[PDB]
């Protein structure tokens, strides 16, 4: 059971299963994969689609003709397997030129290079059918306080995204942008470090409707934040355009563990929220098979991502359908949370004596919330111990 | 030297110096302070004014007659000292009735009660001359995943703030609201956990121009975030309405140490920012003298907040005036960061071969940023090691 | 199913279910419990025993006769229910006198008071049949760097524990001490902040055999550390004398959530280790029912602690008995880890050419560890999805 | 002013200034440095000596003939400058063969290979005059719970260190070992994650007198720990054999910033401790110049490490010499902390009614500790704001 199919909309970046195992303290432990091989193996495991950085598909500094050849072989593998490409992105972080950023580099000529590199890949994305374009500003930030004027840096970030909006609009492309936050690493502090910050920024853009977030489980957990809560805020604002699923064990380096690993309960509440809210975008796994693994472990790890999603989905659906849970939800007044506080309006509220002058504060204070019994029903469902 | 004057705009909460020393593990170590005594002593140390929660000034459940007696004695002390009251705030966290929140309590009647409690104190704040009203949603949140539907809770949060805005608009009050974020404590996770999340939420209110943020140094540091970067983003958006200054030693419980303690470098960079940007609001200290101290230590800790601000103000000014610094700032191309990427416009950028096709990537990549030299000049100035 | 009985050796402190809900930002939400009532209710839920601080059982500053009466009523409740008292401890943290510590207070007269208070409760512990005496130095540390000379503080800590060792030895008591570490809260930094630190210290005591650790799940997670790993080190040294079980969501204030909540996977690996290693001490829950709950939630929360242990035990036993897991363990060379590296000795190792001169480094490097498949079998077992 | 001299005992790893700037997300930004060039440039900035991993000096897999050519050119540069080599260490982390560890790899042959690699470099270290040999078990650990039996792994760790001690004992070498802890990265969790855990482990080795710790400022701060407190415990136990000085901004990836950056107050307190205690070992910097820098920044960052040490040394001495400070230290009873609690012995303590029965608890509790005043005097000195 728990067999993935394309109806589940699971996607993987080429850089995930293709990660060669180079870390800051050591060399690669695995050979490079041909993207064609990755397309085929993922199709067989039941994936829906693949994603790419420009540089994962076309080696940096290729001629237009070697570019043509890379894209053509990839497009044939897609046609044979039926795999789609729902999202694309730019590598503005690997090459030494980007050591101080892409869009917010201090040097003007690098910022123009970064925009040109992005625009070129936008054209390619549209040609392969991508509807979301992700931007992760992994080099945008600083190690020291004086290096970056952050107000100037935000003006340059806004500038860049406005230009990109202008481009896609002027070409008639039906693509949207999704900003991916991360708090740190590889910079000491990265600009727009959380879902909140990225949401707030988007509202100051010229055409905010074109822009959303691509939150990553591990990145918000690197700041000690509740990921389902962040996601809920992004859903509430209409801005969850895409998601990166993985695992992370607390506040440390970015681990990119397979989804389900790391904080398992947060994974459950996340799946519950995504499925209850009707999120219909890709379930995209941004993970790295650890460098201990050979290729067989690479595929077992990828298979696990999808497996763990499906198991959590089944348990969250069981939880929500259980009439004992529905009863506990009423006992905890979750239904009362969904009622407006004051649809009667301001004047009626001020005139309502039972809301102040005659409010019996001690009787309300005495009501139990019954949250611990509810949470124990959730645990029982998660663990398959509802006996 | 470094003696505060009331022109420096230093303010303190009543709850700061009046903190009796009760923590989750121990009893009070100091007697309660009469607010009249706080006002007089703060004025003597050179403070500009004081702030209050409703419940600091009028004990919860006071008759109208006691209420007036407390306000009368408070006003006289204010009159006698020339102390201002620039900000006020509501206690929606101490009483058991607020155990599941104020504005986002699952029970509707509690939510209405929280609003009426808040409104009553807005009137009092205006009477005392407050220009800013802070909200800290310390109980708004959860310890478990099922206890709060976060989309509903944000609907209720928005409803509450929209109603408060309608109130102040209809009364003709010149007062603005500032939301104070915190990521956790006393809730497992608190809603709107950081500056970014609060700035994002504001943009969805009915009258966003009336709402800004009141960031607190230690609260952002409890999520491992860079406080000056956060403040820079609030400034960029035009929403820094008030600030809470204190100290914090990394990711742990909310310490509320005196300003200058904790992350000293971040304090330097924050002062540099506030002073460079021309922030003209209060320099409010939200700190607790440690429970090891007697009253003499209370006043020493308070004096130290002001003194460290003034020391850092002088060191930041010396840093910015230093000719070697101005040369380092040019060497690191901070002036280029302040200029547009592409004020020639999108079409010219796409036509510029020097931006992409003919950009000398290896040459740009070799250019050092000279950020370490700059940062050592800043260190030298902070430490008073220049000449 | 999953019904606890005394054979499971589950114990609870009086202060756990008796926690009244006072936190740093608010008042109690529940009435005090009579310890007699707690003994009876826990007995009915299937607990083995209870633990206490001196001050949980005998109000601070009681006369010898009111002391007699408290202890007598408690001893009758124990006799009626058959509940045991396997561990006792001292409150050296609540009373204002201990604001700078007990054993490491700067003031000498407080340190002597702290030792006298502890010794008196040791006698009581022995009389009620306790075999472990826990010390948690919650006030031992500092908020500022100059306040405490830490070498002096360690000399005073050693002094105190040596005196206590001398006492129990001279009385012929068969009780052992267990040091409980915590990294911070309510002090900025607490002395002996982790399991490691406490282990290292114990080796410098006059009679190290009398002393062990009482590690708490949430406390090691407050420093971002792996709790099963810490426990394994404590087991390896022969020093795991007792354990505090609960849950915690990462690096923040001490949450004391019910066991199973917080990091669920770490809970599974913990149970696996305790049951595999044959740990035979109490399974003691140090948790606080959240302040949202009434008394019914208090008992549901306590019941959950034991339930979640039993469910995890069943899944870890299933995991270990699965011949497919046993195969995966061999594939990952866990059996090879248990073989000595060089039982042939130093000279034989230096003379072994296949270990260096002829070691084929590239062939060894190419071996996969197969850890991801093993971990996925663990996840499957935990979630009850081995289909 | 603040010019280092070789008498200040400042040392640097070859890998520090030679770090090429390759991080997990980007390519090298600087060319490799010839170790001869590092030695000469460091000597010019006033360094005392250098340290090396085997693989820094002799590339992995070098013939014996290349090995000798590299050592010969290195020795000549050492001779020419007067530079010492006080410490050496083994790279058991970069090559794929060490992907599951060196001493604790699940495969036995890898463990034997790690030992032989280490032994070969101990000989070379002794030849160059090293008195300390550091071990950093960067690969010793796990990403998942089942992958490592931690009791077995510690048996293997002990075996490895015991063998190294037998080696040095049998050769007659005057060299000591120092274990360098780190909590995580590049492993999910690393074994012996903190100073405490390493100190504890040492006591279980066959010849513990030969083993001490090499703590690193940023590594302890990655667990949110107080570095000066950790150093104080190592000193107390007589085990501070070497130290790594650098900077770190809280709980995240290992930043290895220049010393003085990061937590500046903790740096002040650390210098105060080292200088007060008379630590006579090397002041070793384990830092990486950020990848934004060119070679001129490399040397600036290195010079800055030394300079910040010397500035803080002067400020700590001024603090300790200040008469107002000595008075504050008496007011806070630091002198009483240095004296015994009960040098009258256990029987006298139990007989002393002033210690318990007749102790005036309310009077002792009212005494302020005066820690804030003390700490503001320390702030004033660090900032150079005293007179
Ligand atoms: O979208 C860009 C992607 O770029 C990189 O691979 C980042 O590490 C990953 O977090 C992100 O999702
Ligand atoms: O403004 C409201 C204030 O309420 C409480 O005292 C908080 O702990 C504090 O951080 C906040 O600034
Ligand atoms: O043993 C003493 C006990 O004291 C307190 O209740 C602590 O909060 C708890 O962590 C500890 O287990
Ligand atoms: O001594 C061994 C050294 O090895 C590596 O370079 C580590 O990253 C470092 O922290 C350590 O000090
Ligand atoms: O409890 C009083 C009840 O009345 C309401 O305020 C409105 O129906 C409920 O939300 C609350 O739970
Ligand atoms: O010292 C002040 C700080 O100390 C604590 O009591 C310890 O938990 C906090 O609640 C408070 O903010
Ligand atoms: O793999 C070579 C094998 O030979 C051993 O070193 C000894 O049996 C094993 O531990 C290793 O896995
Ligand atoms: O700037 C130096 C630091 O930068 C990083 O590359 C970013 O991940 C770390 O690996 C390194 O220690
Ligand atoms: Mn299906
Ligand atoms: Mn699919
Ligand atoms: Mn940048
Ligand atoms: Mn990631
Ligand atoms: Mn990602
Ligand atoms: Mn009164
Ligand atoms: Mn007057
Ligand atoms: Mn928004
Ligand atoms: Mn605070
Ligand atoms: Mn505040
Ligand atoms: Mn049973
Ligand atoms: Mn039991
Ligand atoms: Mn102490
Ligand atoms: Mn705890
Ligand atoms: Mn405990
Ligand atoms: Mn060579
Ligand atoms: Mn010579
Ligand atoms: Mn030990
Ligand atoms: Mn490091
Ligand atoms: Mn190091």
């Amino acid at each position: 059971n728990y067999q993935p199919t394309p109806e589940d909309r699971f996607t993987f970046g080429l850089w995930t299963v293709g990660w060669q195992g180079r870390d800051p303290f050591g060399d690669a432990t695995r050979r490079a994969l041909d993207p064609v091989e990755s397309v085929r193996r993922l199709a067989e495991l039941g994936a829906h689609g693949v994603t790419f950085h420009d540089d994962d598909l076309i080696p940096f500094g290729s001629s237009d003709s070697e570019r043509e050849e890379h894209v053509k072989r990839f497009r044939q593998a897609l046609d044979d397997t039926g795999m789609k490409v729902p999202m694309a992105t730019t590598n503005l972080f690997t090459h030494p030129v980007f050591k101080d950023g892409g869009f917010t580099a201090n040097d003007r000529d690098v910022r123009r290079y970064a925009l040109r590199k992005t625009i070129r890949n936008i054209d390619l994305a549209v040609e392969l059918g991508a509807e979301t374009y992700v931007a992760w500003g992994g080099r945008e930030g600083a190690e020291s306080g004086g290096a970056k004027d952050v107000r100037d840096a935000l003006d340059r970030m806004k500038e860049a995204f406005d230009l990109l909006g202008e481009y896609v609009t002027s070409q008639g492309y039906d693509i949207r942008f999704a900003i991916e936050p991360k708090p740190n690493e590889p910079r000491g502090d990265i600009l727009l470090p959380t879902v909140g910050h990225a949401l707030a920024f988007i509202e100051r853009l010229e055409r905010p409707e074109l822009y959303g977030v691509n939150p990553e489980v591990g990145h918000e957990q690197m700041a000690g934040l509740n990921f389902p809560h962040g996601i809920a805020q992004a859903l509430w604002a209409g801005k969850l355009f895409h998601i990166d699923l993985n695992g992370q064990n607390g506040i440390k380096y970015d681990q990119d563990l397979r989804f389900g690993a790391g904080d398992l309960r947060a994974a459950f509440w996340l799946v519950d929220l995504l499925e209850s809210a009707g999120y219909s975008g890709p379930r995209h796994f941004d993970f790295k098979p650890p460098r201990t693994e050979d290729f067989d472990g690479v595929w077992a790890s990828a298979a696990g991502c999808m497996r763990n999603y499906l198991i959590l989905k089944e348990r969250a659906a069981a939880f929500r359908a259980d009439p004992e849970v529905q009863e506990a939800l009423r006992a905890s007044r979750l239904d009362e949370l969904a009622r407006p506080t004051a649809a009667d309006g301001l004047q009626a509220l001020l005139d309502d004596r039972s809301a102040f002058e005659e409010f019996d504060v001690d009787a309300a204070a005495a009501r139990g919330m019954a949250f611990e019994r509810l949470d124990q029903l959730a645990m029982d469902h998660l663990l398959g111990a509802r006996g």
